[PDB]
């Protein structure tokens, strides 16, 4: 058996801005709302700026464990619309948004 041991990965401080550019007919339907439920559940900040032009940008902001959860959610469970080409971009946070709301 083992003798040495170590632990790693626990929620502490800071979080990364996940830019998520969602394309397609995701306008109208509760796409940005669905992203809200999980984001809120997992303690994510940002804003879901559904400019009514097919191409809605989201500036969600997550840690690691909470990141992977909110990420794995979206792709796994697509919106109730014809998502055309959801091309997200892992970025970094300039600053934290005051909670997370939808346009």
């Amino acid at each position: 058996g083992s003798m040495k041991k170590w632990s790693d990965t626990e929620v502490f401080e800071m979080l990364k801005r996940m830019y998520a550019r969602v394309y397609g007919l995701v306008q109208g339907v509760g796409f940005r709302k669905f992203v809200q439920i999980h984001a809120i559940r997992l303690g994510i900040k940002g804003y879901a700026k559904n400019l009514p032009d097919g191409s809605v940008e989201v500036v969600a902001e997550g840690y690691e464990e909470a990141l992977s959860k909110l990420l794995e959610r979206i792709k796994q469970g697509p919106p109730a619309a014809e998502v055309e080409k959801v091309d997200y971009s892992f970025s970094e946070y300039k600053g934290e948004f005051e909670d997370f709301e939808t346009y």
